[PDB]
């Protein structure tokens, strides 16, 4: 008879399979309704995220279709994986909602930054992130939306990536979505274009956040962000200014020039674990890697491959999380389609279950 069951949670009607019970929602209150439940069949706890109405507009279905198809066919330690997908409606007529279950994680990367950590833990967390993005870049996907709230870790400091970002499609910084400007690159904020090193900037800001305990570049508005970057890092050299668009090229030069601060005073030894030569040398190496990754000019930005071979990170090097086989997604398309086609397109995968 019935294979789905109902409960009204978080001001919303939630209906999924009976295998999961004792629904407990996330208290974060963030967009995307997800609750924690326990799956009886395989004896593991699960996180379940509901699509409210995937087809409210063209922006929704495009991102919803993207994340389902690619999460189904990439399989990596540092990227979150998909276990089951289903929707209660059995025909497309009233098919209107979709649910996604996946492996549960203990916490966000945000809260992990609050608790003091050590170099062994910090680096392994970054190592995982770089091979998470390196596995994505090899597939041809630029995240550009990396932030602590899109990153989850477990009790063993195993890190997994929650989001697939925009997959290198949209280049706008403020869309109809992300509540964070802080971790975004200088090129994206200036609309100068992006390459594969854009994401290196955001892992640099996240890494710097662990050391200090606060957001590295806190910007109240779109343009405060740029001011905060150059208040601490210094004004860029003229060669960087040439490629900028003239309308806002003018503005950067007319904006005041700041010499900037060096990473030793940006990241002092007090915030690091210290008093040891191992600690002092690990404090050096951490700051040195921050310098290579927190570069305004994209051309001197350290690559993810070189970042993995940095002494601070290479201690965890083993090819199977890093040098994985590239995931292949041949249904692939660069095009946008009808709203009715969108439901029919996603209906195929959820009903070919
Ligand atoms: C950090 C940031 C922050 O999150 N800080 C503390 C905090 C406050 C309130 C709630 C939470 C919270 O709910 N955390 C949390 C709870 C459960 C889970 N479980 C979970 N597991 C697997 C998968 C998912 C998931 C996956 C996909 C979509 N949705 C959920 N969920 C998780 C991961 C997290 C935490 C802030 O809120 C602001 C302040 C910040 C920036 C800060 O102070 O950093 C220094």
């Amino acid at each position: 008879d019935n294979n789905f069951y109902s409960v009204e949670i978080g001001d919303s009607t939630f209906t999924v399979l009976k295998r999961y019970q004792n629904l407990k929602p996330i208290g974060s209150g963030a967009q995307g309704i997800v609750c924690a439940a326990y799956d009886a069949i395989l004896e593991r706890n699960v996180a379940i995220k509901k699509l409210s109405r995937p087809f409210q507009n063209q922006t929704h279905a495009k991102r919803a279709y993207r994340e389902l198809v690619l999460m189904k066919c990439v399989n990596h330690k540092n990227i979150i994986g998909l276990l089951n997908v289903f929707t209660p409606q059995k025909s497309l007529e009233e098919f209107q909602d979709v649910y996604i279950v996946m492996e549960l994680m203990d916490a966000n990367l945000c809260q992990v930054i609050q608790m003091e950590l050590d170099h062994e833990r910090m680096s392994y967390l970054l190592y995982q992130m770089l091979c998470g993005i390196k596995h994505l870049h090899s597939a041809g996907i630029i995240h550009r939306d990396l932030k602590p709230s899109n990153i989850v870790v477990k009790s063993d400091c195993t890190l997994k990536i929650l989001d697939f970002g925009l997959a290198r499609t949209a280049g706008t910084s403020f869309m109809m979505y992300v509540v964070t400007r802080y971790y975004r690159a200088p090129e994206v904020i200036l609309g100068m274009g992006y390459k594969e090193n854009v994401d290196i900037w955001s892992v640099g800001c996240i890494m710097g956040e662990m050391i200090k305990g606060g957001v590295l570049f806190p910007g109240t508005d779109h343009i405060d962000q740029w001011n905060k970057v150059i208040e601490q890092l210094g004004t860029p050299c003229p060669e960087f200014m040439k490629k900028l668009q003239p309308t806002v090229r003018t503005y950067v030069e007319n904006r005041p020039k700041y010499a900037g601060y060096s990473f030793e005073k940006l990241f002092p030894d007090v915030l690091f674990p210290a008093d040891s030569e191992h600690n002092k040398l690990k404090a050096s190496q951490a700051r040195d890697l921050l310098s290579k990754m927190l570069v305004i000019d994209a051309s001197k930005r350290i690559s993810v491959d070189e970042a993995l071979q940095h002494p601070y990170i290479n201690v965890w090097y083993d090819p199977s999380e890093a040098e994985a086989p590239p995931p292949k997604i041949p249904q692939l398309d660069e095009r946008e389609h009808t709203i009715e086609e969108w439901k029919e397109l996603i209906y195929k995968e959820v009903m070919d279950l």
